[PDB]
C-alpha cells in the first residue's frame, strides 16, 4: 500500500489519506482502499468521476472543500455506504448537484454544501438520508424551497439555509423535520410563510428569520413551535397595524428570547418594537382585517 503522490498516510486514530493544498487537478489515483478519512481539500479538483472512492469501503470522512468543483458525477460516491461526513463546501462554481449523487449514503451524519453556488435543490436530492443530522446549505444561490425537500430527514437537527434568495416558505417545505433543533432562514427574500409551514417543527428551539422581506406574519405560523426558545425577526419591513395583532399577541406570551420586531409602517411607529407596543397602537390599516 504505497501512499499516493505527496499525500500523507497514517493509521491512528483512523487510517487517513491526507493530500490537502497540493494543487491537485483531479482525485489522485492509488488512494489506499483501507482509507477511513480522505482529505482532498484546498486543491483544484474540477471533476469527481463515477466510483472515485468505491474501493474505500470503510470511508467515513471525505473532504473536498475549497477546490474547483464544476461537476460531480452522479455515481461519484458509489460503495461509500459507511460515509458519515461529506464536505463539498467552498466550491462556488458547483451550481448544480445531480439528484442521485447522495443516494445510498444511509450513514451520512453531516453534509457540507455551503458556498457552492447552488441554483436549485432538485427532486430527490436528499432522498433516503435518514441518518443526517447537520445540513449546511447557506451562502448559495437558492431561489425556491420546494415541498418535501427534506421529507426523509427525520434525524436532522440543524438546517442552515441562510444567505440565499428564497422568496417564500410553502406549507410542506419543512415536512418530516421532526428532530429539527436549529433552523436558519435569515438573509433571504422570504416574503410570506404558509400558516402551517412549521407544522412538524414542534421540537425546534432556534428560528432565525431576520433580514428578509416579511411585512406580516400570521400567528398560526408560530403556534406549532412549542419548544422555541430563540426567535430572530429584526431587519424586516413589519407593518404594525391591525394585521400585526396576532403576532403581537403570540409574542406577549412567548417566554423565550426574541429579537426586536421593528415597525416599518406607519412612520409614527418607525423602528419601535412590536412586542413593546400596546394593543391600542395596532388599530386601523396602512387584505386580512382591512
Ligand atoms: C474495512 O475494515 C474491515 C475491518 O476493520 C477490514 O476487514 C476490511 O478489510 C476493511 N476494508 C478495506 C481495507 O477495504
Ligand atoms: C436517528 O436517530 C435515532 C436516535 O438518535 C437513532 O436510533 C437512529 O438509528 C437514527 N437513524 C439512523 C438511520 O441511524
Ligand atoms: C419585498 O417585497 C415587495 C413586494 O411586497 C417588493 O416590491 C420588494 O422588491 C421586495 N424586496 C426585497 C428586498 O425582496
Ligand atoms: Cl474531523
Amino acid at each position: 500500500s504505497p501512499c499516493p503522490g505527496a499525500c500523507v498516510c497514517y493509521n491512528e486514530p483512523k487510517v487517513t489519506t491526507s493530500c490537502p493544498q497540493q494543487g491537485l487537478q483531479a482525485v489522485p489515483t492509488g488512494i489506499p482502499a483501507s482509507s477511513q478519512r480522505i482529505f482532498l481539500h484546498g486543491n483544484r479538483i474540477s471533476h469527481v468521476p463515477a466510483a472515485s472512492f468505491q474501493s474505500c469501503r470503510n470511508l467515513t470522512i471525505l473532504w473536498l472543500h475549497s477546490n474547483a468543483l464544476a461537476r460531480i458525477d452522479a455515481a461519484a460516491f458509489t460503495g461509500l455506504t459507511l460515509l458519515e461526513q461529506l464536505d463539498l463546501s467552498d466550491n462556488a462554481q458547483l451550481h448544480v448537484v445531480d439528484p442521485t449523487t447522495f443516494h445510498g449514503l444511509g450513514h451520512l451524519h453531516t453534509l457540507h454544501l455551503d458556498r457552492c453556488g447552488l441554483r436549485e435543490l432538485g427532486p430527490g436530492l436528499f432522498r433516503g438520508l435518514a441518518a443526517l443530522q447537520y445540513l449546511y446549505l447557506q451562502d448559495n444561490n437558492l431561489q425556491a424551497l420546494p415541498d418535501n425537500t427534506f421529507r426523509d430527514l427525520g434525524n436532522l437537527t440543524h438546517l442552515f439555509l441562510h444567505g440565499n434568495r428564497i422568496p417564500s416558505v410553502p406549507e410542506h417545505a419543512f415536512r418530516g423535520l421532526h428532530s429539527l433543533d436549529r433552523l436558519l432562514l435569515h438573509q433571504n427574500h422570504v416574503a410570506r410563510v404558509h400558516p402551517h409551514a412549521f407544522r412538524d417543527l414542534g421540537r425546534l428551539m432556534t428560528l432565525y428569520l431576520f433580514a428578509n422581506n416579511l411585512s406580516m406574519l400570521p400567528a398560526e405560523v408560530l403556534m406549532p413551535l412549542r419548544s422555541l426558545q430563540y426567535l430572530r425577526l429584526n431587519d424586516n419591513p413589519w407593518v404594525c397595524d391591525c394585521r400585526a395583532r396576532p403576532l403581537w399577541a403570540w409574542l406577549q406570551k412567548f417566554r423565550g428570547s426574541s429579537s426586536e420586531v421593528p415597525c416599518n409602517l406607519p412612520q409614527r411607529l418607525a423602528d419601535r418594537d412590536l412586542k413593546r407596543l400596546a394593543a391600542s397602537d395596532l388599530e386601523g390599516c396602512a387584505p386580512k382585517c382591512c
